[PDB]
């Protein structure tokens, strides 16, 4: 029927994290702040519905240049990590690129730490 | 500082199978007893070491086709959803391919369901 899910997920993860960091098999390049960064296609269209849309027809979504977003740094990084760098100064900026993104994970993680503070 | 979120992992391989799914964003083509089947080459390098080395440098690798290696129907599902399905019957023929693969989540299982003796 089936293994661990959970398990497995996280070493396919962990595993696509360490191809970007070796430039392996990635293609595209990701830009932050005018910094380019490679990164998987179809990695960013599994986190975001908005990268998702970008791919497939980018015509036909909101051009908008959220290169120089504060706290998307911090949403790269998490895609492959599923770690998030919050802090005091940066929690309502994350949140709401992420809202933007439409990557839940990150919303409710924010939400998470904003209700504890 | 840094707070995990290790259901994302889950988010990321869900999301990779539906674009598996509607055909989307697939760049190469697992090869089953003839049969072509869709799939990202960043997922089956993930997974397999075999198939991390095949996108990397094919004319290298052992001249070997393993299209009709019994067993082999039981990885691509495996990668993308973890399920599997072992019996007595072919405990054997999945094991000697996930071994050939490099795929360690997969020889984990077999020899847990070979411990029921
Ligand atoms: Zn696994
Ligand atoms: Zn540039
Ligand atoms: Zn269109
Ligand atoms: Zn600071
Ligand atoms: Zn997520
Ligand atoms: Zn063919």
């Amino acid at each position: 029927g089936s293994m661990d899910f959970p398990q497995h997920s996280q070493h396919v993860l962990e595993q696509l994290n360490q191809q970007r960091q070796l430039g392996l098999l990635c293609d595209c390049t990701f830009v932050v702040d005018g910094v380019h960064f490679k990164a998987h296609k179809a990695v960013l269209a599994a986190c975001s519905e908005y990268f998702k849309m970008l791919f497939v027809d980018q015509k036909d979504v909101v051009h908008l240049d959220i290169s120089n977003a504060a706290g998307l740094g911090q949403v790269l990084e998490f895609m492959y990590t599923a770690k998030l760098s919050l802090s005091p100064e940066n929690v309502d900026d994350v949140l709401a690129v992420a809202t933007f993104l439409q990557m839940q994970d990150i919303i409710t993680a924010c939400h998470a730490l904003k209700s504890l503070a």
